[PDB]
């Protein structure tokens, strides 16, 4: 009967309590629906599982003698190809390596003790495609190279999921840019210095600066002269709030907050006090209506 024993991959294995009748202790483990069966020389839990899966792949897991790390190797019919290869360390560090059916590599994963993980893509030929750095605070990077090794496509991934993605990346540092957000798309410009975001409405049109050092601007412009309806707007980079004044009175705040959203609040008809509380927007419709 059995003694659970934890491992590094967050896998457990187990192992007989006592001996079988060929001397060896047997042990049984399930790893990703698959069961794999093994015995062992040792009692503690290390040794080698194998099963087959139904595609007829082998899979193999090999625990070192002082439990400091797994090996789980998948393998072809043949039971020597590669398929998948996944090396993990008691401190949580791992490597893992995807071979393609002529057997080389094409994907390899780099993962540390702090969660932070480094992913590479092969092509054809074995040139680098893709390289995938994601950090600690599950924030992360994603870099497509052309032809010639440079990054043509970049996308990063911030902690609460939304994404500035980067496209036709040129050699002076230029690109189209797209920021996604819970419930809508801004469409702009990347260029050397900065990214910019546009938005308009009729004559007004709304730009949110975002620099390399990740910090957000954001001003305003409309084009029609009328102090009844003009728009202006003053930005505060300390509360990150486009506040916006028609006929020398304060209409309505935008904040556009940490979490990666904009607000809406409307003032008094003094343009002096804010009234009642925010609003989240939640679809480009709502930007450009709060810009009319």
């Amino acid at each position: 009967n059995s003694v659970s024993v934890d491992l590094p991959g967050e896998m457990k294995v187990l192992v007989s309590k006592e001996k079988n009748k060929d001397g060896k202790y047997d042990l049984i483990a399930t790893v990703d629906k698959l069961e794999l069966k093994g015995t062992s020389d040792k009692n503690n839990g290390s040794g080698v599982l194998e099963g087959v899966k139904a595609d007829k792949s082998k899979v193999k897991l090999t625990i070192s003698d002082d439990l400091g790390q797994t090996t789980l190797e998948v393998f072809k019919e043949d039971g020597k190809t590669l398929v998948s290869k996944k090396v993990t360390s008691k401190d949580k560090s791992s490597t893992e390596e995807k071979f393609n059916e002529k057997g080389e590599l094409s994907e390899k994963k780099i993962t540390r003790a702090d969660k932070s993980s480094t992913e590479e893509k092969f092509n054809e030929k074995g040139e680098l495609s893709e390289k995938k750095i994601t950090r600690a605070d599950k924030s992360s990077t994603e870099e497509k190279f052309n032809e010639k090794g440079e990054v043509s496509e970049k996308i990063i991934t911030r902690a609460d999921g939304t994404r500035l993605e980067y496209t036709g990346i040129k050699s002076d540092g230029s690109g189209k840019a797209k920021e996604v957000l819970k419930g809508y798309v801004l469409e702009g410009t990347l260029t050397a210095e900065k990214t910019t975001l546009v938005v308009k409405e009729g004559t007004v049109t709304l730009s949110k600066n975002i620099s390399k050092s990740g910090e957000v601007s954001v001003e305003l412009n409309d084009t029609d002269s009328s102090a009844a309806t003009k728009k202006t707007a003053a930005w505060n980079s300390g509360t990150s709030t486009l506040t916006i004044t028609v006929n020398s009175k304060k209409t309505k705040d935008l904040v556009f907050t940490k979490e990666n959203t904009i607000t809406v609040q409307q003032y008094d008809s003094n343009g002096t006090k804010l009234e009642g509380s925010a609003v989240e927007i939640t679809k480009l419709d709502e930007i450009k209506n709060a810009l009319k």
